[PDB]
Parts: C-alpha cells; sequence; structure tokens
C-alpha cells in the first residue's frame, strides 16, 4: 500500500542557479549537494535536484500543466508573492479558482505554484458548486 | 514560508485511463472525478489529474529525470513491484542508484518509483556510500 510521496525529483539544466533558486529565494533546506544533484526539505517534502544534460529551459507555452504547488499560508501569500516578483520570477498563469494561488516558473521552466488550502476546502467548496460532470466518492 | 507540497498535478491525454491507473491499479483514494479531471490521496498527497489536450504519451529516453516517488513499506515493497510487473506496466529504470526503489511509468510517461526510506534514511545510507562529491550540511 502506498503511503505518501516519498520525494519529487526535478531535473535541472543548471546545479547552481536551481540550488540557488529552492534554496535562497523559496527558503527551503539545503541538506546535501554532491556534482550531479542536490536534497532539500521543505515541511515534510524531499526534493531532490537531479543535474541532467537531457533538460531543456522550457517556455510555459511549450510545456503541459503538470505542476507542483507548495503550501503557504494566508498570511504570508502576499509577501511571498511580492518577494517572487521583485526577484523577476515568471508568472505562467492567473487565478481564478478558488484559494489563493500564484503560478511561477523555476529556472528551467517547471511549473510551481503557491496554494492556500487543502484538499478537503477545495473539495467543500466543490460540493456546493460542482464541476460540469463532477460525481464524488 | 512554504511548509510542503499543497498538491501534484499530473496533466492526462485520456482521464479515465489514468483515474484507474492511479485509483485501481496503485491504489489510491478516488475522492471525485468530473469531465476534465480528478482528486485523488495517496496517504497525505493530494494528486490532481488534470485532463490536458497538451499532453502527449511520452517514452522515456524522450523525457529528462523529473519524476515522482511514492513511499512503501518494506515489508510490501517487492510484492508490489512485482505485481506491476506482472501487469504489464512500462519501466524506465533498473539500477538502484537511490536506494531500494522501483521505476515504472504512468500511462502517459510519467515517471513514477516506489521507494523505501525517508530522507534521513537517504543522508546515512550516502554518508557510507556517498554520491562522487557529496557534502552534507
Ligand atoms: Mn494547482
Ligand atoms: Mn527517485
Amino acid at each position: 500500500m502506498l503511503s505518501g510521496l516519498n520525494h519529487l525529483t526535478l531535473a535541472v539544466s543548471q546545479l547552481a542557479p536551481s540550488v540557488a533558486f529552492y534554496q535562497q529565494l523559496l527558503g527551503m533546506t539545503l541538506h546535501a549537494r554532491w556534482d550531479s544533484g542536490a536534497y532539500l526539505s521543505c515541511g515534510d517534502l524531499w526534493l531532490c535536484l537531479s543535474l541532467d544534460p537531457q533538460r531543456r529551459v522550457t517556455p510555459p507555452e511549450e510545456s503541459d500543466y503538470t505542476h507542483y504547488a507548495f503550501s503557504i499560508s494566508e498570511a504570508d501569500f502576499a509577501s511571498f508573492a511580492a518577494r517572487l516578483e521583485a526577484a523577476g520570477v515568471a508568472v505562467w498563469k492567473l487565478n481564478r479558482s478558488e484559494g489563493a494561488s500564484h503560478y511561477f516558473l523555476d529556472p528551467d521552466g517547471h511549473k510551481l505554484e503557491l496554494h492556500v488550502g487543502s484538499l478537503a476546502q477545495r473539495l467543500a467548496a466543490c460540493r456546493e458548486q460542482p464541476y460540469k460532470g463532477m460525481v464524488f466518492f
């Protein structure tokens, strides 16, 4: 039986800017680094950055909607979004759904998000206003 | 401050086969589905499957090393991996370069992994058998 997400691994084209992004800009804890990768944590999340010559710096119009959302409190959301904006981090989408969300790109074009709100909160909102074709289990 | 992964969203090309893969084959909990997506959980993980016409079925030699690992216990690991193999689930990696792991593909070629062990356990193993150039903080 699967018990949760064990780790998220992102392929990166250049290790130093990716470590700077996740550790320094985004505030994650750097636990180890080696010639071809790094391990960081963000709360319970184990993040691995893996240096990969196959990684393309990918414009957001050229990748699909796969994305990785990090939790932040409502109280901290606006100042963190402003930090990303000050650093010139690109936005790939505007929020149109329940709960605050800020949609931003990493140095290689990985699609990231800051989101406020749980699955339970989303399901409660959906029960009141179901999406087209929505069924609950 | 960021506090962990709020959710993982995977773009999928065909919603029903992807829901079946995560729910039926991998045993995740299906909470809701609608015409364009589904919400599942795997322990604390919120997984969203999002129907995306841009998603392509991607062979593993065409994608980078970005991947998503799910936790499984030492007692359950081998029989779950063997069940996926017997069900014909495609693979993408054989060499265990980061401990006890099984590497497999979802229907669209998303790179998945079963892994036994925490970040702390992997750091302890790496102290004895470090990756080239490894430094611990
Ligand atoms: Mn999202
Ligand atoms: Mn892995």
